[PDB]
């Protein structure tokens, strides 16, 4: 697996507009909401769950990086894997997307896989 | 269990106004006080205690997040489970509420579980 | 044991004015000095030692919180237990007070045991 | 092995201008891009992968330092080992450079091996 | 052992002026250069090496504190133990000093062993 696998999904020129932290089934988790910097389109929501899925090792790295990009409001590319989370109320509140990477986008193209 | 369980309680548009760190019964803990951004109501107090209660795994995550939101003073939704801490002097000083989640808020919507 | 135990001591309306980190007998430790926000009174010195005293479990959390309050300079209530550290040269450089809690304050009141 | 070995390569007077976090083959990783402070030259890209290469032990310290230098925008010397990463889509997105050190730079010199 | 042992060396009224992070012999390490706040004297250099020397337990505490004092540029006292690192190329690049403590300094005094 890799953040950059073409089977994952990514969204360029976004900003992190919201951040949530909680716990589910003994695991810490966080979720972020992103929107296009220019205001177009609809939001992207993605979560990371510390004890769960092949992406679990990156939970702290992703949380720390999400917090920094959230604090700056700088443009980013968000990378997700769709259709991972399953608890229906959790998915309906947030989404089934697993957060799998974050790329800064301060130049012409975002610094990450495409 | 989940932050967003309907048996938990939450309060929207709160500002984290105070922060305390201490130790109780072998465990570091922290408590926060929150007040309505609009100045109404009565404060909410909640604590997290390392290695105690079902919420223990998220102690460090919630401490770091509480510190950040305390530093910005931004309006948040605070999620708690009531009647978790039982040490009576602790409860009298703070509350029995276990902190179980924190959500940022726009002016119209907080980003977290509700209803 | 609890930060708020009557057998501990506390000082309100203080600012953390100095910070020191070191090691003793294989244990990292730190010390802080505090002074009244208004300039009155006598300084308070306390230390936490990572592997020593009943307060060992709280070392990292108090170090992180001390650094935060040190960096803001805001008014705090410092909680200590007297007569804990015993190495004479250490006590004479710093004091025998163990740091056991830190509470934020406003003008007339602080958020913590009293 | 040492950051300073002559079989590594380094580039002075650089600024970290992009940062990416992800995961590959169960390992958290991050990449940075640096550009000369004065606008000359070609960008340098390097990545650290949490449990791969002889440089695995310094992953966390170099991620934290990369983040610090990125946030200040100060001039640094970046130390890499060339030709380490091998997954082609990863190398072509980023590079084969392993990140092995970061040194702050003044006007005329940098604080690190050279 | 103690930061404050008389067999150690300290230098007061210093500013941390450079910071370097790398890896040696499986150990992440950092070094700092300090110079007098008033611009006099010759610089001091000291390193901390993750799982090396009696001072290893304090590596993370000292790295976090060095980073903070580096970021503010405030006057500090640096405490070292001489003649610890033995690799000659490493010593020649940096020094044999082990960093063993850091103390904030006011205009009047420094908060640490003397
Ligand atoms: C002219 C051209 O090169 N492409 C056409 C574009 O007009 C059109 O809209 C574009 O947005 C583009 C961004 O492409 C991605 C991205 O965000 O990087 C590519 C992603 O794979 C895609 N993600 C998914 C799950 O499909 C993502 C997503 O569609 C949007 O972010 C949702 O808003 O778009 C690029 O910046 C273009 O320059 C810009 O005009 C895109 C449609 O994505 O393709 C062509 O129609
Ligand atoms: C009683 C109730 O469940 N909801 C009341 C509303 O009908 C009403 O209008 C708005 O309610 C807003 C959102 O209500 C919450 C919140 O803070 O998000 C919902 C929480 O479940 C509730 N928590 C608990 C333990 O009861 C919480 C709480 O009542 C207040 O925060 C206490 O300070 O309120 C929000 O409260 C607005 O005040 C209002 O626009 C009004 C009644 O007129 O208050 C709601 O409680
Ligand atoms: C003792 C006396 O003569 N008068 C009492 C005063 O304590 C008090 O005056 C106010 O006291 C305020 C807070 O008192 C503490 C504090 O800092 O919170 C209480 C602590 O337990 C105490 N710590 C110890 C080890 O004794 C601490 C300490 O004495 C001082 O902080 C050292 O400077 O004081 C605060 O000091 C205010 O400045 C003052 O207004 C009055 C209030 O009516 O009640 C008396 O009991
Ligand atoms: C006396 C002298 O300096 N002669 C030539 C210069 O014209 C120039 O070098 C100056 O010094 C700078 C230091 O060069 C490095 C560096 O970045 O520290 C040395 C590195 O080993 C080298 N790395 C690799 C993999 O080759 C690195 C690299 O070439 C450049 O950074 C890529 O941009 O340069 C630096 O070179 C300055 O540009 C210059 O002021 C150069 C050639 O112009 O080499 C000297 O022979
Ligand atoms: C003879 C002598 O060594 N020192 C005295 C002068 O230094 C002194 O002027 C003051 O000295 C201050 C420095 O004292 C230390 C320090 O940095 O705290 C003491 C340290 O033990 C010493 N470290 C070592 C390994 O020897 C350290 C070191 O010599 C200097 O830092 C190197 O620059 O100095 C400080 O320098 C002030 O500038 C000044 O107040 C005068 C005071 O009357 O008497 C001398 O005997």
């Amino acid at each position: 697996e890799w953040t950059g696998d073409k089977t994952n999904a990514y969204y360029s020129d976004e900003v992190i507009s919201e951040l949530h932290v909680g716990q589910i089934d003994t695991s810490p988790y966080f979720c972020i909401k992103t929107v296009k910097a220019n205001g177009s389109g609809t939001p992207v929501v993605a979560c990371a769950v510390s004890k769960q899925s092949i992406w679990a090792p990156s939970f702290k790295e992703l949380l720390d990086q999400a917090r920094y990009f959230y604090s700056t409001g700088q443009s980013v590319r968000i990378h997700v894997q769709k259709n991972i989370w399953t608890y229906p109320l959790f998915v309906n509140t947030f989404s089934a997307n697993a957060l799998v990477g974050l790329s800064s986008c301060s130049a012409t193209q975002c610094f990450g896989p495409k």
